[PDB]
């Protein structure tokens, strides 16, 4: 499924996202466009054979058992192919963990690279939440 912005805006806010760990709505939003174009079913293979999936990107090395990254963990306790559903309630929960990892949103390179220290509520401006 593509999201439309407002419409993955709703879908985050009612998950519990909108300033989870201090981090507001327009954060998840712009980290997932530059992460999945808002494509649920976006998947990316890493140098190490590790594998970003869904619209947030997890990756299976250390969040998600898709029984093809050796010595991998799967600290989400999920099936990778969980991550590209329509429905984001495994992508959300998993995020939840991530972004208490100690780091916060610098787990997410393209929310260090392309949100942080923008002006991030311009993802969801003019959106009915
Ligand atoms: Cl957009
Ligand atoms: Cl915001
Ligand atoms: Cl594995
Ligand atoms: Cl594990
Ligand atoms: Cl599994
Ligand atoms: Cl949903
Ligand atoms: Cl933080
Ligand atoms: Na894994």
């Amino acid at each position: 499924k593509v999201f439309g912005r407002c419409e993955l805006a709703a879908a985050m806010k009612r998950h519990g996202l909108d300033n989870y760990r201090g981090y507001s709505l327009g954060n998840w939003v712009c980290a997932a466009k530059f992460e999945s174009n808002f494509n649920t079913q976006a998947t990316n293979r890493n140098t190490d054979g590790s594998t970003d999936y869904g619209i947030l990107q997890i990756n299976s090395r250390w969040w998600c058992n898709d029984g093809r990254t050796p010595g991998s963990r799967n600290l989400c306790n999920i099936p990778c192919s969980a991550l590209l559903s329509s429905d984001i309630t495994a992508s959300v929960n998993c995020a939840k963990k991530i972004v208490s990892d100690g780091n916060g949103m610098n787990a997410w390179v393209a929310w260090r690279n392309r949100c942080k220290g923008t002006d991030v509520q311009a993802w969801i401006r003019g959106c009915r939440l």
